[PDB]
């Protein structure tokens, strides 16, 4: 049902952000274990826009999946920040790895008894290299990763100002304060391709989605979303060479002819993989 489900509006400390990070939640039961679902470049700060613009929860109910939807963050890519995360409306401290992979875990499994280990991120935008980065490095808690239309290669060439261009028009902020100047090794650390070596060893379980562009009767057909999507594209389909090119083996890779930056499209993508969530995470 919509309405009538167990969806909690936690209110989950954060000592490393020094304030309460808000996170909707729906327990897939105790031991259960959990989806991170990880929220665009323009996240706000009441509802995440998985919540605003699916019926995930609706989806997952009785899933044996428990469904985390951290509130919050725009454009921080899900990042531990270098510096203060000052935008137009102020400065707050970002500071998401740390969040998603101790506090946030810690927490639910206290307050909820959600399994820390074992679990997936699946992240659309700014939050799709996220999804895999917290992969890379998080492998024990992170198995699986989903990437919804993000730009695979954010280190490279004009990537790290394409991502200045759009911290700035998403709530102001700026790439230096994050991961610092394009020299700074920070970017290639949190580069999904760059990372692909780690993937591959630590036999993630990946979903890459990229739409081509193209709007079909979905919707999303508008210009900005349409040059969206095909501008990241390429570096879906580099990924996807590079990944198979170091010996991957546990990925899906979903790059239709259609599909536009837009949330009617990956919301279908978040109900297309329910089952195979939970076969990889044990959900039964
Ligand atoms: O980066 C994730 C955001 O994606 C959408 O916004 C982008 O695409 C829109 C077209 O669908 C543009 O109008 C917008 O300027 C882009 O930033 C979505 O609207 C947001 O909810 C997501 O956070
Ligand atoms: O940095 C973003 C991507 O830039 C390159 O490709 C882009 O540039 C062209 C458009 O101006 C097209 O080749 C394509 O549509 C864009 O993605 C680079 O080749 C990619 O790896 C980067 O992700």
């Amino acid at each position: 049902s919509r309405p009538g489900l167990p969806v909690e509006y936690l209110q989950v400390p954060s000592p490393s952000m020094g304030r309460d990070i808000k996170v909707q939640f729906q327990s897939g039961g105790n031991n259960s274990p959990a989806v991170y679902l990880l929220d665009g470049l323009r996240a706000q700060d009441d509802y995440n826009g998985w919540d605003i613009n699916t019926p995930a929860f609706e989806w997952y109910y009785q899933s044996g999946l428990s469904i985390v939807m951290p509130v919050g963050g725009q454009s921080s890519f899900y990042s531990d920040w270098y510096s203060p995360a000052c935008g137009k409306a102020g400065c707050q401290t970002y500071k998401w790895e740390t969040f998603l992979t101790s506090e946030l875990p810690q927490w639910l499994s206290a307050n909820r008894a959600v399994k820390p280990t074992g679990s997936a991120a699946i992240g659309l935008s700014m939050a799709g290299s996220s999804a895999m980065i917290l992969a890379a490095y998080h492998p024990q808690q992170f198995i699986y990763a989903g990437s919804l239309s993000a730009l695979l290669d954010p280190s490279q060439g004009m990537g790290p100002s394409l991502i200045g261009l759009a911290m700035g028009d998403a709530g102001g902020y700026k790439a230096a304060d994050m991961w610092g100047p394009s020299s700074d090794p920070a970017w290639e650390r949190n580069d999904p391709t760059q990372q692909i070596p780690k993937l591959v060893a630590n036999n993630t379980r990946l979903w890459v989605y990229c739409g081509n562009g193209t709007p079909n009767e979905l919707g999303g057909a508008n210009i900005p979303a349409e040059f969206l999507e095909n501008f990241v594209r390429s570096s879906n389909l580099k990924f996807q060479d590079a990944y198979n090119a170091a010996g991957g083996h546990n990925a899906v890779f979903n790059f239709p002819p259609n599909g536009t930056h837009s949330w009617e499209y990956w919301g279908a993508q978040l109900n297309a993989m329910k089952g195979d969530l939970q076969s990889s995470l044990g959900a039964g």
